[PDB]
């Protein structure tokens, strides 16, 4: 039989554009099938063929040669891997386009993608299904906010990512300004109760609707410091795998992740992020297209779960076709 | 100033293709702005310019000349009215495409469109918000059904329309076959408790998120009969406007419709259908792109609400831009 052909799309117009491009190099090298690359420049225009690869020589591609509907053959590929993050990546827009093209693609479908990107709607569905989430309330522009809890809380646009337009309100006197800021990115915002101390845990899921979970990982912040020999050392995000979790908590994180995954009907993959506070777990968010770089959590979690990077990529493609 | 230019897209690949095409003639004649037409043939291919208009000469267009991404200028229009129903019409796919094109369009966005087309997810959100819906349960292929109620119930694929793949189960012995049928159209199905007697009411909403409601209408079936003078007379669907509703029930139907509309963040319009049984109301479904023909309920409801057909069309375009 002939080789199966995959089309990798990377870059994107969201602020996570550089993270995406960074993943491409790794996906191209390890995907177990011949793979072509197409890049979406920060300005929305696409780069195909030669220009796309050259684009991988930089941290970002503000270029763009082809206006949206790119002159791409599409018929030459069995599956499309839209490795794009946030707005115009994980929100169902690209998925919708690919559906109209009749092309099988990696990851969540239109409904699941759009839902998971809306902080309000996703939480409503999860709460309805019995999954714990942090107390929240949605607020729309023009509408009087009615936060049913303490002043320490986050305010953020409902359908965005990368922490853009987000504010941590200390006093109601600031709530007004915070919403006005958020509304600059989405007419709908959400106000979530800020927890403290709290720990962040992340788990990966692989499969169509009924998936398998990876071990649990923890995201820990390392403050900058003055080292005895090297002197100044910058702050850094530390990914702990496996997470130092007590007997039973790991199992509960995994069950909640898989349950939420099944309810929302997610396909292919998802990195589910949680908050752990006072021995209590809270589903924070589901990411249908998690970062895929070597340092990235999702691939490292499954590596610890016994699934090699190339194996992970191969399974994602196979799931797209089933 | 120059005339504003609108692009009407009609037809579609869903079984409601003929209903859509039928609307086009009426929209083209009454939309208060110069409007161009593009038709999506039943085979998925598009018809532009001259061929599109000629297509309006028949009840259906199985033709199609241009493969999906049609050679349409897009830049020549201020707003796009995708008057397509069901699958590849109201499910967020076309909406996603238009978003990537940066084109303002009539009706619900991607999230709301996909949600409203999923019978399971939409009900979960509505139940979460306190809106009454008929008891239901979602069942996925391979999963053991666990219906928490009586045997008389409907079984249907979760994300389809036009009543395709639907079955009315009389006895559990038939449940098996029913799901197998539904799964032929969607890996996820829903089992809803069938009510009886029950009446069907429909209300229209117009606006972005916070809308205004039209008067309430009732859908009544007229059985075929032998007339004294004309003899045989076929069965027919009777649209009663206003619906003969007791004092207070009309007001409750309207409140629930507007509340559901606001929660789901629907934009532009929606025809909300309800079930009335034992003095109890149940939100049946929200249709983001309701039929738009002269006999159609949505336009007639707003006509009764004082909004002329041309006025309705004009407002839909204005909302797309705000």
């Amino acid at each position: 039989m002939e080789f199966m052909r995959v089309l990798l799309i990377a870059g994107g117009v969201s602020p996570e554009h550089e993270v995406s491009l960074l993943s491409a190099e790794g996906v191209l090298r390890h995907i177990p099938f011949p793979t072509d690359l197409a890049v979406i420049a920060q300005d929305g225009r696409w780069l195909l063929g030669e220009k796309a690869l050259t684009a991988l020589e930089a941290k970002a591609a503000p270029e763009g040669e082809h206006p949206f509907p790119p002159p791409l053959s599409w018929e030459r590929y069995d599956v499309v891997f839209p490795l794009l993050h946030g707005r115009f990546g994980e929100d169902g827009t690209v998925q919708g386009f690919l559906e109209l093209l009749g092309k099988p693609y990696v990851g969540a479908g239109v409904a699941a993608s759009a839902l998971c990107m809306d902080k309000d709607l996703s939480k409503r569905v999860l709460a309805q299904a019995g999954v714990p989430v942090v107390p929240w309330v949605a607020v729309r522009k023009g509408e009087p906010p009615v936060v049913p809890f303490d002043p320490p809380f986050f305010v953020k646009p409902a359908n965005t990512g990368s922490s853009v337009g987000i504010s941590r309100v200390e006093r109601f006197q600031d709530l007004e300004a915070a919403l006005a800021l958020a509304f600059r990115y989405d007419e709908k915002a959400v106000v979530e109760k800020a927890l403290s101390p709290v720990r962040e845990l992340e788990v990966g899921v692989l499969g169509n609707v009924f998936g398998e979970a990876s071990p649990v990982g923890e995201v820990r912040y390392e403050a900058p410091f003055y080292d005895y020999e090297t002197k100044y050392t910058p702050g850094r995000a530390e990914l702990l795998i496996p997470a130092p979790l007590d007997p039973g908590t790991q199992e509960t994180v995994q069950e909640l992740a898989l349950k939420a995954y099944k309810v929302l009907g997610v396909r292919g993959m998802a990195r589910v992020d949680f908050f752990l506070a006072e021995g209590e777990l809270y589903l924070n968010e589901l990411n249908t297209i998690p970062g895929f770089t070597p340092t990235s959590m999702y691939p490292r979690l499954f590596e610890a779960g016994g699934v090699a990077y190339p194996e992970l990529l191969r399974r994602l493609v196979e799931l797209a076709l089933t």
